[PDB]
């Protein structure tokens, strides 16, 4: 029969012309549709990110539902998915779509659902949609607005910074766009607010095939970044943002990557000591110097599986202050139960403003703090000479060490965090060695 619409992992996603076609995105609008038709209608924001025709489908999307009876309002341009999920809560509509596949290689492009809370639609809801698929849709049009909220967004992004602090910052930002969504919306921000902070664009301009490299903000598609830091100096750095822009990458002077690990729990500590109290949430993935700064500093600490519909559900409890993924998502309660690399970006010159500490610096101050080094890789039975200390098969499975940890997730990938990127690399050979065969 009919091609099956399976979701994974929240929403859809497929290769543009094979699996994601114009004809499969009229059947997931009419699913889409009927979902909120039947929990009483109301306002769909709709967004776009700078993939191939990812604004063909969004106006598509946006004249489907219409067509079904709900107020929609398309935002103009390509814009990042925070701001997507700002807009949805912002304009206290019924939900979002977001017409992204984020980091994803240039030939994927999917739907991302919000909710009203303007973060990730749970599974349940995520189910509901998906159960609605009709086998045939119909390219149904309809009238709605298309409005630019990018001034709004800046204003709420404001109340969550301490702009005098900012106004300290005495380098350059470096802002690598990778060809995305998050074009021009740091400097656009700083201008916002007044704030002579000079920001340098890198890969600014829009490109549906990201100047040639994988829109996610890791050292093999950051050559031209690692360059241009290079000869530069402290407190100066890059944040490179993804292809929707809710994930960070950072590159330091001399050309070197400052991870999620570091970003995470760098931003963790800075809030910390900035006050904010509650809990830290972070996944299965993410670096164990979290667990120690929290036993260490005085703050708990939640660990859930992969995938951030687990600490949507937690921030929503509301005493979290900081949410966490191993590939570069953060998320601020207070702000948004959604991913923001926006946000992410600006609190990182916050902090380096603020403590008058280069981000490397600021993370000696974790290891310090925590008592632990930090090393770590991704590649997709005791190992090396280490002794294994326990197990946890939470989600994948991960075996335990004194001073490093090994996970495997079937989605094969292996996570390895170590005491030194020697003992990362000598554990990833031997653990390679355990799937092989």
């Amino acid at each position: 029969m009919s091609a099956p619409i399976r979701f994974g992992t929240e929403g859809f996603r497929g290769v543009i012309a094979r699996e994601f076609t114009f004809a499969t995105l009229h059947r997931l609008a009419e699913a889409y549709g009927r979902h909120l038709l039947e929990r009483g209608g109301g306002l769909v924001v709709v967004g776009h990110d700078t993939r191939f025709l990812a604004d063909a489908f969004a106006r598509a999307l946006s004249g489907h539902l219409a067509g079904m009876g709900l107020k929609v309002v398309l935002l103009k341009g390509p814009v990042p998915t925070p701001l997507l999920s700002f807009a949805v809560r912002h304009l206290k509509a019924a939900g979002g779509a977001m017409l992204t596949a984020s980091h994803n290689p240039p030939q994927y492009l999917g739907v991302k659902f919000k909710d009203a809370t303007g973060g990730p639609i749970a599974q349940e809801e995520a189910k509901a949609i998906e159960a609605l698929v009709p086998e045939e849709a119909r390219a149904l049009e309809g009238a709605y607005e298309t409005l630019d909220l990018r001034e709004a967004y800046f204003e709420a992004l404001k109340a969550h910074l301490d702009l005098k602090a900012l106004s300290g910052f005495s380098g350059v930002l470096y802002h690598d766009s990778m060809g995305g969504a998050g074009a021009g919306f740091l400097k656009g921000f700083l201008r916002h607010v007044g704030l002579e902070i000079p920001v340098r664009p890198i890969r600014e301009e829009p490109h549906p095939l990201f100047h040639g490299v994988n829109p996610e903000p890791i050292p093999k598609n950051l050559g031209v970044t690692l360059a241009v830091l290079g000869p530069e100096t402290p407190p100066s750095f890059a944040v490179a943002t993804d292809g929707d822009a809710d994930r960070v990458g950072v590159v330091l002077p001399g050309g070197v990557f400052f991870n999620p690990h570091q970003v995470l729990t760098t931003l963790a500590l800075y809030r910390f000591r900035k006050g904010h109290r509650g809990r830290a949430v972070k996944n299965f993935a993410v670096t164990w110097l979290l667990d120690r700064l929290g036993e260490r500093l005085g703050f708990g600490v939640t660990t859930t599986p992969v995938g951030f519909k687990w600490i949507k559900e937690e921030f929503l409890k509301g005493d979290c202050f900081i949410g966490g993924e191993e590939s570069g998502g953060v998320g601020y309660p207070e702000h948004l139960p959604e991913r923001d690399g926006i946000l992410t970006s600006l609190l990182l010159l916050e902090s380096v403003a603020a403590t008058g500490k280069d981000l490397a610096e600021q993370f000696k101050e974790v290891e310090a703090l925590t008592g632990l080094t930090h090393a770590y890789d991704r590649l997709d039975r005791p190992l090396a000479g280490l002794t294994p200390k326990g197990v946890d098969t939470l989600d994948g499975v991960k075996w335990l060490y004194e001073e490093a940890w090994v996970l495997f997730r079937a989605s094969v990938r292996i996570y390895v965090e170590a005491q030194s990127p020697e003992l990362v690399r000598a554990l990833l050979e031997e653990a390679r060695k355990l799937v092989e065969g």
